[PDB]
């Protein structure tokens, strides 16, 4: 009945953690151009609860924290701590044989903590609120119908090359089912629902007003719309995978038990009726994901109590309170695609479906585009080429690879019958479980990843050695520093803000040292001269901090120099004090030995590139301004009217 | 006029930190009690918005995380880390000759930190309209005119000793501070600062009418109405002290200088401008105390002299004031123990070490638990004379601490070996590392009273947990999964009394059979936890029963310590250790604690986290002791222990 038509730079379609991550990424981009127009769409109503995760792993964290994010949802979530394994002894009961560490020691700043997915979507929600001022908002409940791509205008800046055709359904075609049970359950959500039933159940019925059908012309379209993916169906883009017929069940309860650890997180593997996992969770719930074509009808709260009274015995098992509860069978798949023309974009499940074993779906997912929006960002706002978009496929899809090969196997031993003596064979061997576990847990904390060299990623021009412990293509990990300005001791990777700036990490070394702060200056005067990558990147009258953050961090104690003693403006910028840092002893906490921590000599030091992501991009010395306005030339775009030289006195000694 | 009458059980003059703090802390008896009235008042239109009170020291912070108002002002508020001292040369050039910590190490978990006064009233404006489901509100401008006590009813439980006559003022009538609420720039508001902008609105309570006479009927009233307040003038209080010629002024500024401490805490002593004082503040503020010889301009005339030779220009001015040095303190906190007084009301004293909202906020967080349980019929009246026996003790202390280190901070530094008149700088240092500890307000040890039992303590069991001083926190290891956490992190602020229970060496038989033993008296009809907690109520609802055991966790489980005495039915905040982790080396916890640990302790600890008593596992008659002197029985008493053990299949 309504037709209507209209034109918009990015189409985020499913606003799920993949999708909302998207928008709070690009949100910021809108706020500093507000022509640009992003939209996000939803075809559910919110009145069936729509998620099903709540693990967040510590990049996802370290990720958030530089958004905003961290505190509030680290208020509320709930750190499980340790894993207790609990295995069949010689009789066949239940006992612990082994505990080990839910995150591993020193992997992080940020531990594993799990939520509500429901309140991790409000805090996203409410940072895009912010960021963009109430302008980016999820349209709900919305569906597209058709996609048709025009390859023939791909590299056009100008151009609309995907036209998106969006059905405004009714409020009855956005509720999912819950199949006859009281308690909010998200079998329809769940993987258990068919893509069929996905697209059938939000179908324009046949006392058919199409509300209205849009005509949207975008630049481009981001698909987080899940593991039954409309957007990668309509691209044609394969999944490889099967699905098992193992068959788990997921209850988020306030237990009655007298098993001693459930509190804790916990991996039970029973004689004869299969495993469980327990999450424990925040404000006394507890998720216990119980092993069990299935009536999802039949599929009630009690068989899954009944399984789980089974596997805990000959301890107790009862609800108190039961919030929610779903199913799942095990399955792996992905897709060996991500991105047709670098146009039309999957992100999330759309592109990578395994098991909960692991809680990487929702981390993965918002990792993706969370890696996807910076570079999309820079391209919207006429900062970077287009051809950085590629290496969001070349970056996430071999990780979903590798996520797919660790749940593939972890789900397996998971899900297997434990190895009554040495001799079954057939069993699930205890030991390589425990193995498999620990080593698991390195890839599942997400800060594992090494991107292979490309277009943002520059290996070849590395001098590795100066940091190695800041390996170009793996995360830039946080260490503690002491600020210079006051002395505050702190993790340097709260100073990372994401919000599309590249950093320059100057590792000044030996500051008092003459032969070193010659070094620094000389470095310096390229800073400042007119061709070096803050000149020219940095519009004229723009701060010079602001496309590219060029941050020092050096060796001394601030007792023995000043922030002063160091370049102003081009390292330390006109009264303002988050541009100094030092690897020194504090008041409170002792030499934090960070320098050793990150690779990086001491006295000489270091010139650490790093991406909008926090992700290291470049390793060399004060020496290697050539190699820094190589890797910057061939990302980003000179701005009309550039900064050129550095023109302001040296404000710290000029009297006013 | 309209006239009206009415009854409640507390009004609390002054919104204040003081008021605030107040109301926060018997919103939890309301809460609990529905039918009390608790009103608080003010006679300013709105809240403060900038300004004012900035700091928050250590044992502040760690109440103010057992009332859940820490993180919210730990997210926003600035640690200055470091104090920077700057003192003349031979040539009179102002130059560093030293840094001290901020924050004395080891202290406390938490470090001071800085934020303005409307942030910490935003903060717990909003706590209390959670705790009190919106029940509890501020009602201004609103302004009491008459004060009648009647004596003869003190003692009586059922009597409103206190005629409160009350005025609604008109919006006209109110004075309005000159740096009030500026509208958010953009369409975007939190809540924050959606609150923010209606408490920003005159707005007299529901009904009534500027120019309404109120004659309220108070069983208490507890003045907050700050430095000239009317209640303790009303009450005949003298303000004993004397106010110095020494005039500062005060400028919250975005700063453009070149002094290279400029972002840390400083004392600057000028060879003969005067003194000043930067305090770093959040957002890219600093708050400059600046000595006098107004408006701003003369302020930044006299820094830019005490700064020479280095530059100071203001870039934004959020807020200033000026004052003079002096000091002032009352001698009496209470008539009747019906109408109290707290806050500037019965302390006044310079900002050197930012100690007014401070104590100001300590000294409702002392009253109001044993108002709150009086009122609640938990326990007796003569509780309530603790509250001036603790802190007007506590602030003639304060008075003597600002006395001297104000003075030391205004004086014109000694030039040479024989300046006598000038200020020592070495002696300054000293008193500024000395103040350091006072001023974090964690070394505070109340005398022996009804609430303190130093007597029937064996000190020794427990030598770092010294009765009558803030029972400190230590990391522990959560039992249930492991977690590493600090201690007082559990201690929440809701009225319960805790009974921390060092069970030792739990493997030991000879030590289980004295933990054993110790919950067969908990259990057993007559403890204190059978008599003081209601009948079908929880079991910890009253006296909080912790156990804070010496074993690691692969040694011994949850369920080998007696249930439900120490391992409640199905709760997992109760048994703690004092052992290695993953992400954190042995604690030593009990050894920070001064306790054995093989034969442990028992420490009582009071509502407001002071420790009361100390014995053994044996001592369970001084406990009955302690608790008889304090707590009121409920009419049904829970009686011994009938649940089985729910661990045991
Ligand atoms: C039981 C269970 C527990 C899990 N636990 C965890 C855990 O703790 N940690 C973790 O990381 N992961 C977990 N996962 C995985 C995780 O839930 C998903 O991987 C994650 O939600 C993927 O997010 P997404 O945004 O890509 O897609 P989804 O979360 O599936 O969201 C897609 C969104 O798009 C919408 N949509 C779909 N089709 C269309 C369309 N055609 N048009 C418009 N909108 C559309 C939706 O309605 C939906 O809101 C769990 C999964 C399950 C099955
Ligand atoms: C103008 C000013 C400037 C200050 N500057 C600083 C500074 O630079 N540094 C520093 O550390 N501290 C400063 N303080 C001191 C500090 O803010 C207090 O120590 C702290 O707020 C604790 O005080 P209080 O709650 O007891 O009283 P206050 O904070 O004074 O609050 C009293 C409240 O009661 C009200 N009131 C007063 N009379 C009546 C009445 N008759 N009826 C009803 N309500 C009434 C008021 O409107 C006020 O809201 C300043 C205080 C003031 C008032």
């Amino acid at each position: 009945t309504k037709y209507s038509e209209s034109y918009c730079d990015v189409l985020i379609v499913g606003a799920g953690p993949a999708g909302l991550m998207a928008a709070r990424v690009l949100s910021e981009y809108v706020r500093q151009k507000p022509d640009l127009k992003v939209r996000i769409i939803d075809k559910r109503s919110t009145k069936v609860y729509n998620g099903q995760a709540d693990g967040l792993q510590c990049r996802t964290l370290e990720s958030l924290k530089n958004l905003g994010l961290a505190d509030k949802i680290l208020s509320e979530a709930n750190d499980m701590s340790t894993i207790a394994l609990y295995n069949p002894d010689e009789n066949g009961h239940i006992r612990r044989t082994d505990r080990i560490p839910d995150t591993l020691p020193g992997i992080s700043r940020y531990h594993q903590v799990v939520l509500h997915q429901g309140r991790i979507e409000r805090h996203i929600l409410d940072s895009i609120a912010e960021i963009s001022d109430t302008r980016i908002k999820v349209e709900r409940p919305l569906i597209p119908e058709k996609m048709e791509i025009d390859s023939s205008k791909a590299e056009d800046p100008e151009a609309y090359p995907v036209t998106m055709t969006l059905r405004y359904m009714s409020d009855h075609e956005s509720t999912p089912l819950q199949f006859g049970h009281k308690t909010e359950n998200s079998l329809f959500h769940s993987n258990l629902q068919t893509q069929e039933e996905e697209d059938a159940n939000y179908r324009l019925p046949e006392g058919k007003e199409a509300g209205e059908i849009e005509t949207v012309h975008c630049k481009y379209v981001i698909g987080c719309d899940g593991g039954h993916s409309w957007v990668r169906r309509t691209l044609g883009f394969e999944m490889i995978g099967e699905q098992t017929d193992y068959i788990w069940g997921v209850l988020d309860a306030v237990p009655a038990s007298n098993f001693p650890d459930i509190r804790s997180r916990c991996a039970i593997h029973s004689a004869e009726s299969g495993s469980i996992m327990i999450i424990p969770r925040e404000n006394n719930l507890v998720r216990f994901y119980v092993q069990l074509r299935v009536d999802r009808t039949k599929f009630t709260p009690e068989v899954v109590i009944a399984n789980a009274k089974k596997i805990f015995h000959p301890y107790t098992f009862d609800v108190q309170q039961l919030d929610w509860f779903t199913a799942y069978h095990i399955g792996q798949r992905v897709t060996e695609k991500f991105s047709k023309d670098e146009r039309v974009f999957i992100a999330g499940d759309a592109c990578h479906t395994h098991s909960p074993k692991a809680g990487q779906g929702m981390n993965t997912s918002m990792m993706d585009t969370y890696n996807l929006g910076w570079k999309l960002g820079l391209v919207l706002t006429g900062r970077a080429k287009r051809d950085i978009l590629k290496t969001y496929e070349e970056e996430r899809h071999a990780f979903a690879q590798a996520l797919i090969d660790f749940d593939h196997q972890f789900s397996r031993l998971f899900s297997g019958r434990p190895a009554k003596d040495v001799a079954d064979e057939m069993g699930v061997s205890m030991d390589v479980f425990k193995e498999a576990f620990v080593k698991g847990n390195e890839f599942a904390s997400g800060t594992a990843i090494n991107y292979d060299e490309n277009l943002v990623t520059d290996k070849k021009s590395s001098k590795q050695e100066l940091a190695k412990n800041c390996v170009v293509g793996t995360r830039f990990k946080s260490q503690p520093v002491v600020r210079h300005s006051e002395g505050l001791w702190m993790h340097f990777g709260d100073r990372l803000v994401t919000d599309g700036r590249f950093r320059i990490i100057v590792f000044a070394g030996k500051a008092t040292d003459a032969t070193q702060m010659s070094r620094i200056k000389k470095f310096s005067a390229y800073l400042d001269s007119e061709n070096s990558v803050i000149s020219l990147y940095t519009p004229k009258v723009s701060d010079r901090n602001s496309r590219i953050d060029v941050i020092t961090i050096h060796s001394c104690h601030r007792d023995d120099i000043e922030m002063h003693d160091f370049p102003a403006p081009a390292l330390h910028p006109k009264w303002q004090y988050d541009f100094i840092y030092a690897d020194c002893d504090s008041w409170h906490h002792p030499h934090p030995k960070s320098y050793q921590a990150w690779g990086v000599d001491e006295t000489k030091g270091a010139v650490v590139v790093v991406r909008p992501d926090g992700y290291t991009s470049l390793v060399t010395d004060l020496e290697g301004t050539a190699e820094i306005d190589r890797y910057f030339s061939g990302i980003l775009v000179e701005p009309k009217e550039k900064s050129g030289a550095q023109t302001e006195a040296d404000w710290t000694k000029s009297t006013a």
